[PDB]
């Protein structure tokens, strides 16, 4: 109940809301059905529309109008936008000449520069360009202030799962806005775009940057607007909130615009219809800096023009039916469209089976458009998993298509060109970013980056403490002139052992064997300094990674790699290797290929033995530094340690095999040498970050080797590659990827084909940040390299995404 007897006299987009049944005058009371009678009358006015024309000029003030021409105007706050220019002589901001704002300049009392956010929904990153003629207000701000090509969303590539991205700097797994339909079971309640249930507090986690700005004591505009508030309105009432008196002003303000994404998805994303839609947008934009001209503060507030995601062209006759592969189709509850999560109907049905629905869904028509995964198995750069509202079957969607249950449900629930929610690595998912503003850069492009970064850099323009998010924060420091965090290197808490030869032969019942007998102080004199470490700055280009957590562990140096080996996992937690342009691919000799030796530095009780492989009919082994690239033949023995061993799946090992004798010797080729980092990751809860040894669920059967979910491989080379990667003087180059350890490729389609044809398809889709692969396995990573911090950090955040240019 509200008794909406109340009033909005003096009250209208009051700051706090007001509690039941008192009537409200918030910007939200619309949605609720709870403002006010008075509302419309006294906060909506239309009356004469939203510009001054020459005849309002000092026109006598008259309450009615949607805003005002009349000579109080100013003092009052509340003049149209153009009211400076229509009866003051004065020019339009976008006429202006940009000039560079070095120092904020801001009218007495403003403790800080405000900030406003102006998020666009659907406005995908390729419209800055192509719409570049419509948009001179928006051309303005992108090429004065600071601006990135393109910015990525977070999957799924939806609306309110990449807002409140934006406002928390989490991912959607761990902000719990998983998607724009959603069930939680332990709430047994649902979430849907129309409802009231959307409202409740506990589907939104984390803190969105208006608490953080709260309760820090920085004061908020509130950022949702009913979808009724025309735009022209909502500039206005901004404008307002910032001629508050200090005490009240709020310091952070959000517009959003529900188009261009409305008109998008009727016309798709290049529809002669968008031309409009774009022009509005930056004619509010116009409106906006208007505003703030007139009241002085066009040189004070710091402005970011953000997406939420692209669009897509997605039509009716692209869509894959889940009853053209099952025949079950009336026992499963799916989440459609441009992905799928699919559930059991009923929790009493024991004989609904997610093995078969994933079977019968996998590689069964020639050109099917979209993939089943059990969500622990979707690439990890998704962090879509660790979270009870996904639901264990997911389908990732081929961009332009759609994924529907039954034919039924595309026509009876064509109406639609355009869509959203795919890969979030898809070209036409990727938003925009511009930053203007004393506290951006001048005239400055910056890298294309992700939006979960976003949150950090906006508490850092108010200056706030963040709280815990998913952002690297420092890593966008290169957009700011000033304000910037200044990052510091975690402290490395484990520290290496340095064994030396302590075992003989003898001692080790490993049950593994070598052909190495066939066995001079000119090469036992370098046999001791390739095992002191004498090779190591050829190996180890950035440093030792840190490790970041307690355990106990080994540093090894070999001729050609040096490794962390780990004595609780019993095995290598990084194994680090360089390979120059000239090297060159040997096999492995026939009398070798069962070799694995004892490593006479590291004790049989913590070294992995031969037997438990034999004795596990699943499980095979590989080796970290290939025994392909050794650099000679006595060399290739050290390949051959134990210490040097993992274990894999025989389907894996195929996928292993390739990247290390087709793929490295391709990219040391084409990148003018490599350094390689590669290692095992534990991650059976999903959570993205390295299990504790207490979280393994499979071991080597019969041993305490624990079976990794991953493997990682980290490839470093000069950015400027007319440089050597081993002598590199500036800013590096790095793709990794974070390959899942499956028993089966029935991921890859194609897999009965040569692995020429699969394998580095399937390791582009698993590529990954290097910061990904530091939250899986407590790593640090380039401690030691000639460059910026920031830069550094920069470099972790990178994802080598393998789209055309956009
Ligand atoms: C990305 O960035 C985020 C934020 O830093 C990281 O997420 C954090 O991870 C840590 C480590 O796991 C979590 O710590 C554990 O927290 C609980 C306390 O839980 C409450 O307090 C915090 C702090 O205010 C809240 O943010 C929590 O919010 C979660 O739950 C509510 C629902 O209750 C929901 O509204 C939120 O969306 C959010 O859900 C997500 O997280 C939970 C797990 O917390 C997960 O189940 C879910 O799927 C969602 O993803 C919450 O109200 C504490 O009890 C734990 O202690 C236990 O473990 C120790 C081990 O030391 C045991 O000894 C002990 O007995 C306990 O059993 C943990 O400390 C932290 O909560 C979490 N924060 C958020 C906001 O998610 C991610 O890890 C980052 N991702 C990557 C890849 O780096
Ligand atoms: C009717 C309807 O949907 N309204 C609606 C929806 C979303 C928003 C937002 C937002 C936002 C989140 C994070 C930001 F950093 C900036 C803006 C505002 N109004
Ligand atoms: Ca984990
Ligand atoms: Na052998
Ligand atoms: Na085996
Ligand atoms: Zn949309």
């Amino acid at each position: 109940w509200t008794a909406t007897s109340g009033s909005c006299k003096g009250r209208c987009f009051e700051l706090q809301e007001v509690g039941p049944p008192d009537c409200r005058c918030d910007n939200l009371c619309k949605s609720y059905s709870s403002c006010c009678h008075d509302f419309d009358e006294l906060c909506l006015k239309t009356a004469r529309g939203w510009e001054c024309t020459k005849d309002r000029c000092g026109e006598v003030r008259n309450e009615e109008n949607a805003c005002h021409c009349s000579e109080d105007c100013l003092s009052r706050g509340d003049c149209c936008t153009n009211y400076q220019v229509v009866c003051k002589g004065e020019s339009h901001w976008v006429d202006d000449d940009c000039e560079e704002i070095k120092v904020p300049e801001c009218p007495a009392g403003f403790v800080r520069p405000p900030l406003i956010i102006f998020s666009v929904d659907g406005f995908r990153a390729s419209y800055m360009k192509k719409g570049s003629k419509v948009m001179p207000n928006i051309e303005k701000l992108r090429s004065c202030g600071t601006h990135a090509p393109y910015m990525r969303p977070v999957y799924p590539t939806k609306t309110f799962p990449n807002l409140y991205t934006l406002a928390t700097g989490l991912y959607p797994e761990s902000h719990g806005i998983v998607g724009n339909s959603m069930y939680d079971p332990v709430f047994d309640a649902s979430f849907h775009l129309r409802g009231r249930e959307k409202f409740n507090h506990r589907w939104w986690g984390g803190q969105p940057l208006w608490i953080t700005a709260t309760k820090q004591g920085v004061r908020a505009g509130t950022f949702f607007w009913s979808v009724s508030i025309p735009h022209e309105r909502r500039i206005l009432t901004i404008l307002q909130w910032l001629s508050l008196p200090d005490n009240e002003r709020p310091s952070v303000y959000a517009f959003y615009s529900e188009q261009p994404d409305f008109s998008g998805h009727k016309y798709g994303p290049f529809g002669p219809e968008m031309t409009n839609p774009l022009r509005e947008i930056d004619k509010t934009v116009g409106q906006l800096m208007d505003g703030l001209k007139q009241l002085r503060l066009h040189r004070c507030v710091n402005v970011i023009f953000v997406g939420d995601h692209g669009m897509e062209d997605v039509t009716c006759d692209r869509t894959e039916f889940l009853s053209n592969y099952l025949t079950n189709v009336d026992d499963i509850t799916l989440v459609p469209g441009t992905l799928g999560r699919i559930r059991a109907k009923s929790i009493n049905n024991s004989k609904y089976d997610p093995k078969t629905i994933i079977a019968a869904l996998t590689c069964k028509k020639p050109d099917q458009h979209f993939k089943p995964y059990m969500k622990q198995h979707l690439p990890k750069r998704l962090h879509y998993a660790n979270n009870r509202r996904i639901e264990d079957i997911h389908l990732l969607v081929d961009r332009r298509w759609h994924v529907a249950r039954k034919p039924l449900d595309v026509y009876k629930k064509c109406f639609f060109q355009g869509d959203h929610g795919f890969d979030n690595k898809v070209n036409s998912m990727q938003t925009v970013f511009v930053g203007y503003g004393p506290t951006f850069k001048y005239r400055t492009k910056v890298p294309p980056f992700e939006n979960i970064e976003l949150y950090n850099v906006m508490c850092d323009l108010l200056g706030l403490k963040p709280a815990p998010n998913n952002g690297t924060h420092g890593s966008l420091n290169h957009l700011l002139r000033t304000n910037t965090f200044r990052p510091t290197m975690p402290d490395e808490v484990s520290r290496p052992n340095y064994p030396g030869i302590m075992y003989l032969q003898s001692e080790f019942d490993l049950g593994c064997t070598c052909d190495d007998k066939v066995e001079n102080k000119l090469e036992e004199l370098n046999k001791r300094l390739h095992t002191k470490g004498s090779t190591k700055e050829r190996h180890l280009l950035y440093g030792r990674p840190a490790v970041l957590y307690r355990t106990s562990y080994d540093i090894l140096y070999h001729t050609d790699f040096e490794s962390g080996y780990s004595e609780i996992f019993l095995m290598p937690l990084w194994t680090s290797y360089t390979i120059s342009k000239q090297a060159e691919v040997s096999s492995i000799p026939e009398h070798l290929t069962n070799c694995v030796r004892p490593d006479v530095r590291v004790s049989p009780g913590f070294s992995q033995n031969c037997l438990a492989y034999k004795n596990d009919k699943q499980m095979s082994y590989g080796f970290l530094f290939p025994p392909y690239l050794s650099s000679s033949p006595e060399a290739k023995y050290d390949a051959f340690l134990v210490t040097n061993m993992v274990p894999m799946y025989p389907a894996f090992k195929r996928v292993w095999a390739y990247f290390q004798r087709v793929l490295v010797k391709k990219y040391a080729s084409e990148r003018n040498g490599v350094n390689v980092i590669s290692g095992p990751i534990f991650d059976y809860n999903y959570d993205g970050l390295r299990d504790t040894e207490d979280e393994i669920k499979q071991y080597v059967e019969g041993s305490s080797i624990p079976v990794p979910t991953h493997y990682y491989s980290i490839i470093t080379s000069c950015l400027d590659f007319t440089q050597p990667a081993d002598k590199c003087d500036g800013p590096l180059s790095v793709s990794s990827f974070i390959l899942p350890h499956r028993p089966d490729n029935d991921e890859s389609c194609n897999s009965s084909e040569d692995e020429s044809k699969w394998v580095e398809e399937l390791m582009k889709m698993h590529t990954a940040r290097v910061r990904d692969i530091e939250h899986l396995t407590g790593l640090d990573f380039y401690r030691k390299t000639s460059r910026s911090y920031s830069e550094i950090l920069t470099l972790k955040t990178y994802l080598h995404t393998y789209e055309s240019e956009i």
